[PDB]
């Protein structure tokens, strides 16, 4: 039953830490990304008013 | 009956601990993920009203 735990949790864990870790990069990305769409769709919006 | 117990509780324990550990990771992740949506959907919405 002790190995049964190590195995069961240990698996679900690897799978979850993966999921969470992928999202971690994906989020840090959307920040850097939306921050670029910012300056972008703002240099666009400004010379659009002109 | 003592073995019957040790096995049954050990078997469901390893399973429910897995469940619990997965959502622990997932839940910790959702906090960091929403906190990155925060600054993301903020940076975006900010230079959107600008």
């Amino acid at each position: 039953a002790m190995s049964m735990a190590v195995e069961s949790t240990g698996n679900a864990k690897a799978e979850a830490e993966s999921r969470a870790e992928a999202a971690r990069i994906e989020g840090e990305g959307s920040v850097l990304q939306a921050k670029l769409k910012a300056q972008a769709l703002a240099i666009e919006t400004e010379a659009e008013l002109e």
